[PDB]
């Protein structure tokens, strides 16, 4: 249990912790030279404060990564500032390079991989001189941290002191007229999604772009049903010490929950929204697998008389790192199975054992950019998937 | 995969949740069944709360989780005797089926969750899901969010409010402890409260004494730091949220250095003077002798996390089964455990455990 003992570790010392998934371009691969892990703009200031200027091309520092959940040597890492946006060129982002040789965060296998970067405050306000790093190697790991703070979405940068960042609720509230009765009633998650895009995307008739805006609109709407609730009750206070922490643990469990329905019932709304109304998600096809989408129904798909090559499924990953082979066993029919995924891009090794088992990729339009070139030109958007079946199912 | 989803669904849906790691007793290794509280029984089947007739009961479904095993059909009974002539008189639930992960002597030292589904109605519950920890990489998963389950604690109450990700407890608080001015200001450290409770309020009984005034001390200590704001009210979310992770970090923290702790205490303050906490948490007789001794490591719960340490063992594990004790007895561990603990190991093992006094006693020159 090394990785949970080094979460104690973190949690209780002067870290300033940074978590995020390798994106495929964090891993190198999307192929060429290693440019290195991003870091948000808004952590350069507090870490590396010598480098975040435009007085030299790419100024830079180095700090010793030492990486706790791998046996690898430590190494002076690179913090860099690729600076030739002001000096005739395009680059303008903040990264942290050169873990060396075989280090996990350079390899193209962990694209997709819950990774924490625990740096040490430097207590002189100068820059960071060290980063303890933990890049999970499996879902065993991710589920111990995930558990408690909760998943980790693709593309997300989260960062702040250690012991906030991991002690199980995010802080952080600060982007509406909310109908009457949320004022007294809390509404479900489909209420806030059907409010968030029947209410404010309407800016957007593309589907991968309806999803985008409309879940950052889902997110501020339940943050602001939450903060009515909540406040209320923690304005009155508490007897004891133990039921305060119960109600953090019962607002915690409720916005878990919804953030893992969350995905699911925006594509869900999205399919009707666009004609597709052909679809089952309590569908159970051998056994007791239930796939998370079978078009164009339970009952066409039971049927003798209804074409199988026609028959399609949907699995819903928003995080499809080893979390997808046991997609392969939902259907017995379908053979090209198609799995929606909001991860930045996964390697061309991962894609191949994909394209292998007959697996293709729906993914938001946006997001294809984060994708290896050779593995973004079979992706699909949301849009086009939906077109495929608004055809198949025209009759 | 599996385990992190199903505590989800356990908690937000309608259940109440009981945590504990399996007892020697409980699994059979030396078949009744898992010890539960009478008085949580009672609440989960009312209706059997009666002396209509003697030994009344109800069939419930018992869902495995943790493992692939069918449903099998478990009864909450009400011993009932006292009223009819005999002594019983406490409710307990049985036939949990054998073959099952609870009836398993391998099993032994397991965390394990027993979620019952409620009846918001208020009818006697008819369903039980049950998850029995099958390795330390599950049992981190739990223990990262409740924080570390010790061996004889008992966990339980509405699923909601113990899962989600922060350390509750349900021991009360204890006033009766005059502390040092300061801790009401500076919380002290776990080493401070442990040589505080080591200074003040057989070792055998020692340890586990201070062993519980250190737990009282710092939950006290807690409370004048910050049951006033709490009772008071937060303005925000954010500060309700602050407060409530950090209060949940020092908790999960706690049990660190505990044990390693109270231990060198009780040597030092029984002759055992000289020895080394690092070249290996113990040595004997000292680090010198290093360059023909002893080394005794220590683990709350020995299960699974004892190998490592071949390259003495003091454990408070509440029994371990006798296939489990043999693969030990090779190798080279020697179990050490409170004298009040080895009634609860094997009626083989037991004879063979060496307490910490007959420890502290051999090493003693």
């Amino acid at each position: 249990s090394v990785f949970h003992n080094w979460l104690l570790e973190i949690a209780c010392e002067n870290y300033f912790v940074y978590i995020k998934r390798l994106s495929a371009n964090d891993t190198g691969a999307t192929g060429g030279h290693q440019v290195g892990l991003y870091i948000p703009s808004g952590i350069v200031e507090k870490l590396f404060p010598s480098i975040n200027h435009t007085r030299e091309l790419n100024p830079s520092v180095f700090l010793t990564a030492h990486v706790s959940s791998h046996d690898c040597p430590d190494s002076e890492a690179r913090a860099i500032y690729y600076n030739s946006a002001h000096f005739g060129k395009t680059r303008n982002e903040k990264r942290i390079t050169r873990w060396g040789r075989g280090s996990p965060l350079q390899d193209p296998e962990n694209t997709g991989a819950l990774t924490l970067l625990a740096f040490k405050l430097d207590e002189q306000g100068g820059d960071c001189k060290e980063v303890n790093i933990w890049v999970c190697a499996s879902t065993d790991e991710e589920d111990v941290i995930e558990t408690a703070i909760g998943e980790v979405i693709p593309g997300a940068l989260i960062s702040g002191p250690a012991g906030q960042i991991l002690g199980g609720l995010s802080l952080q509230q600060a982007p509406y007229i909310l109908p009457e009765d949320w004022h007294l009633r809390f509404p479900s998650g489909s209420e806030i999604i059907q409010y968030a895009a029947s209410h404010y995307v309407k800016n957007s008739l593309d589907p991968d772009e309806q999803l985008l805006d409309r879940r950052r609109v889902e997110y501020d709407i339940f943050l602001l049903v939450e903060e009515l609730h909540v406040l209320d009750i923690i304005r009155k206070g508490f007897g004891s010490v133990d039921e305060f922490i119960a109600l953090a643990n019962s607002v915690s469990n409720r916005r878990k929950s919804r953030a893992g329905k969350s995905l699911e019932l925006h594509l869900e709304h999205l399919f009707i929204e666009h004609g597709l109304r052909h679809f089952a998600t309590q569908a159970i096809t051998e056994g007791n697998k239930k796939p998370d989408f079978l078009f164009p129904s339970a009952g066409a798909y039971h049927d003798t008389e209804f074409p199988v090559e026609n028959l399609r499924m949907l699995a819903v990953k928003t995080t499809c790192k080893d979390r997808w082979r046991q997609i392969l066993n939902e259907a017995d029919k379908i053979h090209q199975v198609h799995l929606f995924t909001l991860q930045e891009g996964v390697s061309l090794a991962q894609y191949r054992e994909m394209r292998e088992s007959g697996v293709r990729l729906v993914v938001p339009s946006s997001l294809h950019k984060k994708y290896p070139e050779a593995v973004r030109a079979e992706l699909m958007t949301l849009g086009a998937f939906i077109a495929e079946l608004t055809g198949l199912y025209a009759d």
